[PDB]
């Protein structure tokens, strides 16, 4: 006998602003580089949260003080000292277009060091650090695109990070979740992105001694385990290998719009027996991940590449650059239109911090 049912439906809720009126508005903080800056309007996004964009002090013609954010940060010190001592050693104009000029390389994804300082508040100590204005962030905009990336898309985001990942790797540093939030597009020129959220920074080589993959107690997993990998996951250093492969789980990602073990994000069987399922046959399955009228050949050929090079026998960098860059030039694309992602969205996801020991 037949009955009927249905009842359930409505489910949203949007509540944001930002009216201090009282005091926020115009609070000048002098910092380490001895300027004052007046913070503007509180965005409460970015790579972390609570950030605020710079008004300052319009005279005449302000110079570069203006186009700039700056992240907030407790004294108590978590992803802060991490992510800025990297920040202020590696933003550095002088040392920047020295070395991606030398070296062929595209662009760092990391934004321009300004200032940065402490401002004791109320009897909370702030650390803030000013950072380039970014206003499009890949995790609002993997929703409002559909996470529809072309070729030219994700290669040019590939392209970019082959750079910063060789950059920092080749150091000390390791970034192990490549999450969309990380990837934080200029405000005002969306070709340039740049990468935020230093939190997930382990460090593989210290100082620059290649040590073994063996850091691995238990578990450590920086960020998720969608693109930490088993490495990051179980807590080990990776080498090339470990960047090499989350950055070609980013770009499947990007490429097919899910991940067969992110709709299984719940089980660290699944993820982990994905991974390896896919790994077993790269070629076969990257080609087979796709199938319609789609090029994953690049991507196939990657991959094919990435494993076998062992962990750190033979990785070269700009041969998995040239691969992507011939199969892409192949199908008549090259830097096509300077990126693909003008989505200019708001509303990603925050920093963590970094996986030392021990967080309770």
């Amino acid at each position: 006998m037949p009955r009927v049912k249905a009842a359930q439906a409505g489910r949203q809720s949007s509540a944001k602003r930002h009216l201090a009126e009282q005091f926020a508005v115009g609070e000048i903080i002098t910092d380490m580089a001895k300027k004052e800056w007046k913070v503007g309007l509180p965005i409460g996004q970015g790579g972390f949260g609570c950030i605020y964009l710079a008004d300052m002090n319009s005279s005449e013609s302000v110079g570069s003080d203006a186009p700039c954010v700056v992240k907030v940060e407790p004294s108590d010190n978590g992803p802060l000292f991490t992510e800025l001592k990297f920040y202020q050693r590696a933003a550095k104009p002088e040392q920047i277009q020295k070395w991606i000029r030398t070296r062929k390389l595209k662009y760092l994804g990391v934004p321009k060091y300004w200032g940065s300082g402490l401002h004791d508040k109320n009897g909370k100590s702030y650390r803030f650090m000013i950072m380039d204005r970014f206003g499009s962030d890949l995790q609002k905009i993997y929703e409002a695109n559909a996470k529809r990336f072309s070729r030219k898309t994700v290669l040019q985001l590939s392209l970019r990070i082959l750079d910063i990942l060789e950059y920092i790797h080749e150091h000390e540093y390791v970034h192990g979740d490549i999450k969309a939030s990380n990837l934080l597009l200029n405000y005002k020129n969306p070709d340039q992105v740049y990468l935020v959220d230093y939190g997930l920074a382990y460090r593989y080589c210290p100082e620059g001694v290649h040590k073994e993959y063996k850091e691995d107690p238990k578990r450590c997993h920086d960020g998720t385990i969608e693109f930490t990998s088993i490495d990051a996951h179980n807590g080990v250093a990776p080498s090339r290998r470990g960047d090499l492969e989350i950055l070609g789980y980013c770009m499947i990602q990007w490429l097919t719009g899910h991940l067969p073990w992110e709709d299984n994000l719940k089980d660290p069987k699944y993820v982990r027996d994905s991974k390896i399922r896919y790994r077993e046959n790269i070629a076969s399955l990257m080609d087979k991940c796709f199938p319609e009228k789609n090029k994953p050949g690049e991507i196939a050929k990657y991959m094919e590449t990435v494993k076998l090079l062992d962990y750190t026998e033979k990785p070269l960098y700009e041969n998995l650059r040239d691969i992507l860059l011939q199969g892409l030039k192949a199908i008549g694309s090259k830097d096509d239109g300077k990126l693909d992602l003008s989505v200019v969205e708001n509303g990603g996801l925050k920093a963590k911090t970094i996986t030392k020991k021990r967080k309770k």
